[PDB]
């Protein structure tokens, strides 16, 4: 058994660190916050703290920790995310965004302290100086999206692909092609889910106050998808 989700019952501190290299061009991001997963909500804003940023905000949003989501009561036993802490779990994808790069990502989210610290390495490779991505053309918000998890017995973990649609400034949409890999970072006992999925909503504002590059987050993640019979009416 694991008491991890026993950390999650009240508001949770959150620290996001983030250094990523793309197409050369370095940036780092330091996001601040708290989660309440017993309402699956994130609080965060982030700043870029080496100047500009020179990827749109809403292509690292994915990579920018679903051990705050809301699991039902009668599905807390397919919450891997939480079922791996405090130790954590690494988070690996590769983001390929269609007719451009691609990101690379390392994550390891884990509790420091009282913190739960996400802190990601990013490499973008093969972009256009003048796509979507490096060219800044993506509108700033990013849309709804469910993303399917499933269990990987073979590694011990989760496995999730999911698309996500980020709006063009001309109307087009640019297509971010997602493939992710969890992997406990500790030996303890973790929950391998049935299939089932994570509803993520999205709300990205400016604060008036900042003059620095900057994200202002707030976000919903609440896992469906298992069918519920009577039996757990019990």
């Amino acid at each position: 058994v694991s008491k991890g989700e026993e950390l999650f019952t009240g508001v949770v501190p959150i620290l996001v660190e983030l250094d990523g290299d793309v197409n050369g061009h370095k940036f780092s991001v330091r996001g601040e916050g708290e989660g309440d997963a017993t309402n699956g909500k994130l609080t965060l804003k982030f700043i870029c703290t080496t100047g500009k940023l020179p990827v749109p905000w809403p292509t690292l949003v994915t990579t920018l920790v679903l051990c705050f989501a809301r699991y039902p009561d009668h599905m807390k036993q397919h919450d891997f995310f939480k079922s791996a802490m405090p130790e954590g779990y690494v988070q690996e994808r590769t983001i390929s965004f269609k007719d451009d790069g691609y990101y690379k990502t390392r994550a390891e989210v884990k509790f420091e302290g009282d913190t739960l610290v996400n802190r990601i390495e990013l490499k973008g490779i093969d972009f256009k100086e003048d796509g979507n991505i490096l060219g800044h053309k993506l509108e700033y918000n990013m849309n709804s999206h469910n993303a399917y998890i499933t269990a990987d017995k073979q590694k011990n973990g989760i496995k999730s692909n999911f698309k996500i649609r980020h709006n063009v400034e001309d109307g087009s949409v640019q297509l971010a092609d997602h493939y992710q890999q969890n992997t406990p970072i500790g030996d303890g006992p973790v929950l391998l889910p049935d299939n089932h999925y994570l509803s993520t909503q999205n709300a990205l504002s400016k604060d008036p106050n900042e003059k620095r590059d900057h994200m202002v987050l707030l976000e919903f993640v609440t896992a469906a998808g298992i069918t519920l019979g009577m039996d757990e009416l019990y």
